């Protein structure tokens, strides 16, 4: 149906709060850009918990995905990074509610206290999602949760929009993190860049964190970093 389409009820508005939030997170960290990537591999393992905690319980839970696994790979010729899991994923519901609505009051006084470091303040609470503004001029969230359809949430930070994902289910269970790099932040195409701070990063993660790297004549293939 054209409906859906017609009346662009696959786009939203992000919360007041949220967009103070962003604000808050991009303008303390301007000098520490590289964590966004700690902070987005730090949400694939709470997502990568939380399957495993539902397949406790729950027999049929890895079904669409029998791996628990962290994969990033840059695409230097698309100007993208990737950051995959095979966690719980997000349903459609929750990719607008989780990432577009948000101890929010005591976090805008802490952060601004901070600010008048934060990079802890951003960890210990977990909206470190948005640090990912720092280095993309868009983010990409595919997912695909065990009770839904697998579905696209976009966001350049002045709205943003959730559609079901036409290519289908591809990631069989899990979330991906699609970066469109800001022109300056091109060092984080480079493998050694990145796979110097997920090394950095996967250090006290208890999954598996790979990057899709390259050896020599050359070929391809995940290299273990943790
Ligand atoms: C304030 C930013 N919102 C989030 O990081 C929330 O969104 C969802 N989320 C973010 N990244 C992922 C991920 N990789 N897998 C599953 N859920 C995620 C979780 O519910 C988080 O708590």
């Amino acid at each position: 149906g054209s409906h859906m389409l017609r009346e662009k009820s696959e786009k939203f508005a992000f919360q007041a709060e949220v967009n103070r939030m962003m604000k808050l997170i991009i303008n303390s960290l301007y000098k520490n850009k590289e964590i966004f990537l700690r902070e987005l591999i730090s949400n694939a393992s709470d997502a990568l918990d939380k399957i495993r905690l539902i397949s406790l319980t729950d027999e049929n839970a890895l079904a669409g995905n029998e791996e628990l696994t962290v994969k990033i790979k840059c695409d230097k010729e698309k100007n993208l990074l990737h950051v995959t899991d095979t966690g719980v994923g997000m349903t459609r519901e929750e990719l607008v509610k989780n990432l577009g609505t948000i101890g929010t009051s005591e976090f805008l006084n802490k952060m601004t206290e901070a600010q008048e470091s934060t990079s802890e303040l951003i960890g210990q609470f977990g909206v470190g999602f948005y640090s990912a503004f720092l280095v993309a001029d868009k983010v990409i969230v595919t997912s695909k949760h065990n009770n839904d359809t697998q579905h696209i949430w976009e966001s350049d930070s002045n709205e943003f929009s959730v559609i079901a994902d036409p290519r289908g289910n591809t990631l069989g269970r899990g979330t991906t993190i699609t970066l469109v790099l800001k022109e300056e932040a091109s060092d984080y195409l480079e493998l050694d860049t990145i796979k110097n701070l997920v090394k950095k990063y996967s250090q006290f993660i208890n999954f598996p964190i790979y990057v899709w790297s390259s050896k020599t004549k050359t070929v391809w293939d995940w290299e273990l970093m943790n």
